[PDB]
Order: C-alpha cells, then sequence, then structure tokens
C-alpha cells in the first residue's frame, strides 16, 4: 500500500475513484498525488485527470466499480466525453439523481454488491444495481447512514469504521462474502472512505496513515 496527499489533504478517496478497470484522479497539482497513481498503476488501468461538474471532488461526487460509473446530475458533457475517451469502451457512465448527499458518501460497491443509504430512493437503488451491476443492501456503519465515507471496500476486503462492533462485522463481511476488520488511516480518522481507495491490488492511503495501520489495510485487502 502506499500513500498521497491532494493539495494539503489526506483524504484520497475524496479526490479519486479506484476500480480494478480504471482509475479517476482530480485535476491539480501532479506531486505526490496523480504522480504516485501513475507509478503504481501506468499500462496497467487507465488514469483519468478530472473535473466533476467543473470541481475536483471527484471522488466523493461519484461511485464505480469495474462495470460501470455513477456521476451526479450536474457533470458537464465535456467531462463525460472526456471520462468515456479516457475508460475502457464496456464502462457504463450514468448521471444520477441523488439529494440526501454526494454519491460518494451514499454508496461503497465493489464488483459484486453495493450498500447504501438506507433512505435512498426506491428508484435510485434499481438504477445502482443496473449501472453496477450489483447486489444491492441499504446498510448503516457503525450506526451512520453515510456508508460510503466509513467503509473501504474491494473483492478481497473491508476496512470499516474503528467503532463497528464485531456482530456487526462479521454481519457486514457475510453478506459481502469478503474479510472485514475494524481499523482506522490518517493516525487515527474514522473516516475510511474518505481517506483512502482500494482495489484488489492496489491501496492508496493519506499521507498520515501509520505503519500499524498500513499492515492492517496490507493484510484484510490481500496486497501483500
Amino acid at each position: 500500500a502506499v500513500r498521497a496527499q491532494f493539495e494539503n489533504s489526506n483524504e484520497v478517496g475524496v479526490f479519486a475513484t479506484l476500480t480494478n478497470s480504471y482509475c479517476l484522479v482530480a485535476l491539480g497539482a501532479s506531486e505526490n498525488f496523480y504522480s504516485v497513481f501513475e507509478a503504481e498503476l501506468q499500462d496497467v488501468i487507465p488514469i483519468c485527470r478530472t473535473t466533476i461538474a467543473g470541481t475536483r471532488i471527484i471522488g466523493r461526487l461519484t461511485a464505480g466499480n469495474r462495470k460501470g460509473l455513477l456521476v451526479p446530475t450536474t457533470t458537464t458533457d465535456q467531462e463525460l466525453q472526456h471520462l468515456r475517451n479516457s475508460l475502457p469502451d464496456d464502462i457504463r457512465i450514468q448521471r444520477i439523481e441523488e439529494r440526501l448527499s454526494a454519491l460518494g458518501n451514499v454508496i461503497v460497491c465493489n464488483d459484486h454488491t453495493a450498500l447504501i443509504h438506507p433512505d435512498l430512493e426506491r428508484e435510485t437503488e434499481e438504477i445502482i444495481a443496473d449501472v453496477l451491476g450489483v447486489e444491492v443492501f441499504r446498510q448503516t456503519i457503525a450506526d451512520h447512514v453515510l456508508v460510503g465515507s466509513y467503509m473501504a471496500l474491494s473483492n478481497q476486503g473491508g476496512l470499516v469504521h474503528p467503532k463497528t462492533s464485531i456482530q456487526d462485522q462479521d454481519e457486514l463481511s457475510s453478506l459481502l462474502g469478503v474479510p472485514l476488520v475494524a481499523g482506522s488511516v490518517n493516525r487515527g480518522s474514522n473516516v475510511i472512505g474518505g481517506g483512502m481507495v482500494v482495489n484488489d491490488w492496489l491501496a492508496v492511503t493519506g499521507l498520515d496513515t501509520t505503519a500499524p495501520e498500513l499492515s492492517v489495510i496490507e493484510s484484510v485487502f490481500r496486497l501483500g
């Protein structure tokens, strides 16, 4: 696992989206952000440097997996055309209306399953399942409804808010079919989905993440 920082913020998951088939990175200063992803991913999967709705908040505004990418209704035609040009031709890229919070705060997904905020509209849940090609469950994490902020998930493992009970960890693990643990990033932050991104072979965490936290990440995501 590696470390990165975007314009002085260690909240890597707010400014990037990483899947098993592509990576999105906020437009901005290359140093210790795009460069980190490129050093690990060069050739392997494409990296798209993008804005979303004209902003740099591109991880928090999107949700995606290796099959599909959900973006807000305010994503521009420029941005959609650029995403489509950079990403594999079989990715389904869809604008979606979702008013509870930012998209990336209300969904956490891998290539098989998504957990969502329990109050999303039924139509929203249908579009998520269709575009991402996943089974969907309404869930909370450590009593939080903004599940995308509080979990990071791949097909290999997941990391949840450090206060998640062991009973809830076991329930979520069994539902997802992957090992889970509770832990922190960025030197004790519980905003796991904000602080890191992950796919089946790479994790990128904020710069303050400590050695024990990186060790937990490497183990549960099967990165070593």
